[PDB]
């Protein structure tokens, strides 16, 4: 029913995904993180769990070219199922792409300061937490 | 997770909900509705079926207060089951406000002329067909 | 190379066209035509004959649904090559599309005039005369 | 007889508090604070007293979800009636939250220079002295 | 404790009525009245009756010179307490201006299209029926 | 004749003076100063010596509560009529007020480093030397 | 003591004088006129009376080209002393000029819609009724 | 078929130009590389491969003045095909401005940091990998 | 001495003329021409005389594809040895661009009114009375 | 034919030069000088020679207040001819001006550094090499 075709149909989405460039990152996060000012804000949040993290992920992931991720640390401690499920799902990516998709870990702290810098944060509904990630485009 | 107790997330449905006054008009299409530029474009729309219309329009309607929804005439014949779901649903609303909401019925090239003087449209990943209204302010005085 | 997936690279391209909703109008021009200041203008044209029209309409059609497109008459007698390349095109993307795009033809001055209602002109390289098509967006349901 | 549900009825202060996340502030000032040009202005005083810092720090707490609350050291001595009010709100207000709010102490200089890093400032009619507080997003 | 002397200390206030002009019109309304795009929208409303609507007015009209006020004709049946206490305001006023201020009454509907033709709305957060007023920059 | 009740007509003075918290500050300048672009312009002059530095500073601090003044060392020696005029002016002011201004002096160029910190500098049409004044928001708690 | 040689001090008046041409309008009006939104606002007035509307018309003739005056039909019985001076003026002012300066009046009604179509409204501070030209650029 | 006379047809592109200084910088780079937000974005990329590197350097180098060129050093390895394709239109460009075009190699981290200065970058279709110059502009004087 | 091959410099000028399509208008204009907000100002007017409309005329027709002119009727009597001058280079200029620059005549009024529905206006220094030309972008095809 | 009494006609020049305060600089330049972003463009420079720098040097002049003037060192070597000129005409003003305009010379790197603080750079049509000057505001008291 929309008019563009494909399955990557917000226009701001759309947008930013057509003007990254290689290292560029962009972030998916949760209902609750902060969002810098230095960076754009798609706010995709309806209501609690509408969009959910990986709803978001998925699609974005679709139309972008993932080299790296990264997480914050307490994911492994305080999302252990959110976790294994992102690990999979980039672990199918990354054999669709045909390349190897490296993925690191920061303090949270950390990965406020390195959200400073992408290119946008996208907030999905997803009420889990540190249900964070920042992606980065790369191809082989 | 979120900052703002309730359920009504979204920034800009929340900004926009906060500016209606009686009679101002929110609209929520599916994702092939033309929005004209006279009108505020929320993009809710991630994929297919992601939000669906009445995800939105449920949502919106637990801080917007509904005195009125304008739909084409096509949905009764084109997508029947999404009309009875939405008329469930208002009648619901309408209990719950202490009102009486009135619906009514234009022709689709009609309801696009209306959607220009609304504050906002509100797209969601809606694809059946005809899956969008014009919801209108009001309370009882 | 590009960290989009697809072939749909320009940033404004897909801004637009991941904007349109039906009956909206998207409008690819030749080198010459003049571009109304109520409508977007996305200028391709690098230098003579690059990009073509025929490669600019060919990359948008990858990403947008095509109901019918609007062509000036005098295309017919002065540009017959491009104008059957341009029809041959059209027919293999209703195909592929599974509809059937309606193609219509007006004088090039109502062409003009109903350019100041599209969403974006994206103006190519080319130097033939009147190679100039209005697209406008639909799906079947 | 407005057409949002709930009390909390300003289209900018609706607005702020939607886009907070964790660890963003939101300041509720008397009518003789400065507020730097970093910081969103939302001016909410009439006139003297109208409305008051209690009206809209209540108001605000209604739909903002707080971890902690920052004050002058200086409000102890000089204006400890308004202290007192303040810490029996946000002594019900946690209660209500279900979490426990944080106070802290700094000196009004230093307060002002946290104020440049809020999102928002909203001014109140509120004329006794130092009657501003720094007002922390968090949950759980 | 405001930096400005006297008692209209909202900015945006101060600032609309000190760009009024001889016919110019401000109007002040309740919690539920739409706001057109082609004026400037003041929103002093933060809850429920906070601030009044006879508070905005009278602070308002301690700085503008007042030659006219327009009504609905809906207020003398369904709001006859707050009509009664703005007329005698208005009596007040234009004893303390030295002038007689104009009362006129049109349908709701009407009122409506003129706010389309006034400097701002000041939107206060009246909850009673049809409390607002059009009032008209004027002086002998 | 003004529709504001008072003296203070300017809509861009009383903009900003309305928007004023304790320790900002304001500077009334004379024709010649520079105003860095950190700041606000506000332009008063109309001519030589219309309006006069006295006459803003005057019209400003009927609407401004003020806690301290600064001056370039430079208006003693180069400017001392109207030094003096000025300092019976705040010294009638601090009176009506119920406090006690502060006065303090610094280089000319320091001077100019401090107005890039000011609200506004509301420039005046006053020719003579060194006519210029950086009035800092106070009152008494 | 300005860097501007000249007399004509202002930035915005040098400015908008700069860009007017042949049959472009320029009002100088008193405290009291509304200024409509299709046209720019050069707000001079300071206090009563200063500066004069006198002061203002003289400081801009002095820069432009004027080479017709419009007023309002109510200057001539309602402010006499001031029609005179000002008509005094453009007697000097078209000598200087070597042209002759046409001057014609409408009702205010009338005036205040000329207004819209003007360049710019220069406000002074008098107080005095119906001081207020529309100045048409020309020359010989 | 263009109202601007010559072969440099892209507004965008001629206005850049046009405002160039001795010493200014201007980028072309290929379908994947990151443009700084200190620097106008000029996205000519169609999809892949159109425009080609080489078509826009060539268009570019019509209207601009060359004085120097920085490559990627990855490029002598990993592109030397294009490299040399490169190198000989720098040859016959300087032999037509009568000067000497100087190139230079910096690390390709080094490379994007230089890009933050330029005026702009135009983006082109190119998909092999380090086709990024940036063009140093430049006359014999 | 300009990174800009060719001898039209000006950045704006650049810009409005890449911009040109068939049958859209530029204007230049002299030092007294009042300019409609609903268009461009490029002001290039430096002092009396310097540019002149013949030196602006010129330049721009370097670079822009001229199929006809608009002139005042009144240039005929009141400027003819300008109006001589314009007839003299639009003959020479139709010749360099193979073409027949058609000429006609409207009151100053009607002028005045069209350049309201041009891309830009070009003020020049000139004094001379009525020395100002609407100039019609095409080309052969 | 001017609606602007005077001989400094330009609507840019006219603003930069009232908005000018002491030490405030404005730089005219030549048709090769980058212009720092940091800084306003008033882009004067038609065609080669047109307007030429002393043109617009001395209609600034006539305007502005000048107490200094900065020049490349280069120039004294490599355009003696204009320099003197230039020098010529500084005295003249001066002199006019009832002051001493105080000249000095910097490295050309330094020259392009001092840009950025301007308040505006006024390219003008020169060709000649270091054909820029830095002019600051001032008067005597």
């Amino acid at each position: 029913n929309a008019m563009k075709k494909g399955t990557v149909l917000n226009s701001e989405i759309s947008s930013v995904i057509s003007r990254l460039g290689h290292t560029d990152t962009l972030v998916v996060c949760d209902a609750g993180l902060p969002i810098p000012n230095s960076t754009a804000r798609i706010d995709m949040a309806l209501t609690q769990g509408v969009p959910s993290f990986m709803q978001v992920v998925d699609v974005v992931t679709r139309e972008m070219q993932v080299e790296a991720a990264i997480l914050a640390t307490e994911i492994k401690q305080q999302n252990p199922q959110l976790h294994e499920t992102l690990l999979t799902h980039l672990e199918q990516l990354q054999q669709h792409q045909g390349n190897t998709i490296k993925i690191s870990y920061t303090t949270h702290e950390q990965f406020k300061k390195l959200t400073a810098d992408s290119q946008a944060v996208i907030r999905s509904g997803e009420c889990s937490p540190y249900a964070n990630v920042i992606l980065c485009a790369g191809v082989t």
